[PDB]
């Protein structure tokens, strides 16, 4: 069993560490040259290492930078960021232009 563990995080910096394939049962490092699976660093407020989670490039797009906000995660599973003003809580629906 596992909680949803929330708490308030900061999003960083955007980070990219190479990535390689578990079929290749790699005894070493050797990194598969790179990957567009953009990562973000959360980082939680009262201090320590920095929760960098691999992302997609529409995931990364999804979030901003600087902006601290509740972070959902069961252990050191990722499972959502929540963010505090979601970009629709600021564009909203009634416009002049």
């Amino acid at each position: 069993m596992a909680p949803l563990q929330q708490k308030q995080v900061v999003v960083s910096n955007k980070r990219e560490k190479p990535v390689n394939d578990r079929r290749s049962r790699q005894q070493e490092v050797s990194p598969a040259g790179t990957s567009m699976r953009y990562e973000a660093s959360f980082k939680p407020l009262n201090g320590g290492l920095e929760k960098t989670f691999r992302l997609q490039a529409q995931q990364y797009h999804a979030l901003t930078v600087g902006d601290q906000g509740t972070l959902s995660y069961k252990g050191t599973r990722f499972v959502g960021f929540v963010s505090r003003t979601p970009d629709n809580e600021l564009e909203h629906h009634h416009h002049h232009h």
